[PDB]
């Protein structure tokens, strides 16, 4: 037997798979991050590589300039698309390290004066259990004060957690919209600007 | 007073300059795939989350959506554009690799043959700066044998050297040519094959 509220400590479950899920984006995010910074550095000496060859291979200059210039294309249209990923990463951070964190503070809270709720209460049931004596009601008389006052801390972080909740969720939809928008145009605008330019030359 | 070989040595200094910015570009291109089998691993994940927190996520369905699909997508056009890549380098390795080095051993060799001739030309020189006497003379015939032996295997090895320099310098042509164009194909045909689906759904 333990105090329990259904509803919230599903609605808190829901946060905590949440969290759990954006973080392992956020590390999959910060991977494509590396790999593109790698990506980028390695077209640009593949760029300039392909560059003094040009210059140096007459029998061949042309098919080096050509995969030269590609590569210093998509090195400018990347460092953009990076700058993208950059930011749709910097953005789901923020929601997880910080506005969830805040709301998750508040559950740990009200999980630990959950805890001292009933074991004030069961301090009190046991007490109940002795004689019905002066001394026995003295001590029912303290027990009974850290009781219910532990019982108010209880419920107000039982309330200010279904608050956080609620105004949370408002975020989590917001900014994850801003964001996986951005994200997904930079994605689709770093090929568009690329091809628009390769079939040119 | 070291023997030269004009037109000879500077086909080789070309040969040796061109083999060592050949090996630039392989280690690029063994960077360049390392990355995007990274990247391709690194989106196919993200691709699997992002459909998760949709399939899991109806408050934001759509916005996740049609993330995990560009993300898949991006993968299988993504995936052959490293084919290609695997095969550019694997197709410069072996002229570098073999055909390249393999050339340039008998560079090594002509080189070799080239020194141990001066050496032989000048003790000949020598013996017959000195005075004739019974003795200067056997000396001077096993030193004339020497060095005809010497003489012959420099001269024959020169020959292969300029006939070996022109086949090889026609087949890095030829292959340069080849790979150096089905990579900027592979590359643009990444970006176009792309929008035909991308910028289609």
């Amino acid at each position: 037997s333990r105090t329990v509220d259904l509803e919230l400590e599903l609605q808190i479950e829901l946060l905590r798979e949440t969290k759990r899920k954006y973080e392992s984006v956020l590390q999959l995010g910060r991977a494509l991050t590396a790999h593109l910074y790698s990506l980028l550095q390695t077209q640009h000496a593949l760029g300039d590589a392909f560059a003094d060859l040009s210059q140096k291979s007459p029998e061949l200059q042309e098919e080096f300039g050509y995969n030269a210039e590609t590569q210093k294309l998509l090195c400018k249209n990347g460092e953009t698309l990076l700058g993208a990923v950059n930011f749709f990463v910097s953005s789901i951070n923020t929601l997880v390290t910080k506005t969830m964190e805040d709301t998750l503070m508040t559950v740990k809270q009200y999980e630990a004066a959950r805890l001292e709720y009933d074991a004030y209460r069961t301090d009190l049931e046991e007490l109940s259990l002795g004689p019905r004596d002066a001394g026995t009601r003295g001590r029912l008389e303290s027990a009974q004060a850290t009781f219910q006052a532990h019982r108010d801390k209880y419920e107000k972080l039982r309330g200010d957690v279904a608050i956080k909740l609620k105004f949370l969720e408002e975020n989590k939809i917001k900014v994850m919209h801003k964001q996986l928008l951005l994200f997904h145009n930079a994605v689709s605008a770093y090929f568009a600007g690329n091809q628009k330019q390769l079939e040119q030359t």
